[PDB]
């Protein structure tokens, strides 16, 4: 079935205990593995959100935030750039790689690219990720920010 | 007090006829002029209106209103609206008295700069139930603070 979790929302190092435990579970995730991107629910429920995604070297979230959600991620396999946007443009990167894992509140604003080839990785987010803030950047080089519905 | 309007979240280009209309009709604001001071005009399931009264040590950081388009009269007085520019060199532009603006559920900005004794008419829809504010680090990464309003 789904997963058997609390009935509640679970903070930030909750999160990362939650995808940390589920990534030494296979049996919850690896019938889901798939290559297109490619994401799969594992959980989605009026608390948390988990899902499980195989990544092409293309992919690209872009920059997001998760409006209200707290997160966590897990790498499986593989590795990801994890990147954090700085108002000069000079980006903070940091690559993410088997095994390892990161946590996050709701005022994080990243994006994930760069990913080797075949990369598999556990996302979850408490609350759920209802809405999700995508920005984008005129020829100007004003920013925006678009809220997306991802229920 | 309630406004003849359609029973709709209305677009950026019926906020600014919104704000403009109320800014031509002072008996419906005058009284609650006071020296940012804040008075709201109308309140409803569309739309937020409200009469805001600027010091000019006033600022609104800065924010977006998540899916809130809105508009601006200025009704005397000026303020500075600023938009960023990844690079830091932001885009300023002064609106002053008898100018108004609107903008769509995307934008950010920061209001500031006001003559002293500023006045404005500021209307959201749909009603501003949620901003982001913007913050960095000395590290100088951007956060996204969602504060319910
Ligand atoms: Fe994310
Ligand atoms: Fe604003
Ligand atoms: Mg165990």
């Amino acid at each position: 079935g789904e997963l058997d979790l609390p009935e509640r929302n679970l903070d930030r190092r909750e999160l990362r205990d939650l995808v940390n435990e589920l990534a030494a579970h296979p049996e919850r995730w690896a019938e889901h593995v798939m290559f297109p991107r490619h994401y799969a629910s594992l959980h989605r429920d009026a608390y948390v959100d988990v899902w499980l995604l195989c990544w092409r070297a293309e992919d690209d979230t872009g920059w997001h935030d998760h409006d209200i959600s707290s997160g966590a991620v897990r790498v499986v396999a593989g590795a990801l750039k994890e990147c954090n946007p700085r108002i000069g443009g000079e980006h903070l990167e940091t690559v993410v790689s088997e095994g390892e894992s990161f946590s996050f509140g709701p005022d994080h604003i990243h994006r994930l690219t760069g990913a080797v080839h075949g990369s598999v990785s556990i996302h979850a987010y408490s609350p759920p990720l209802w809405r999700l803030g995508q920005y984008s950047i005129d020829d100007s080089g004003v920013m925006r920010r678009v809220s997306v519905s991802y229920a």
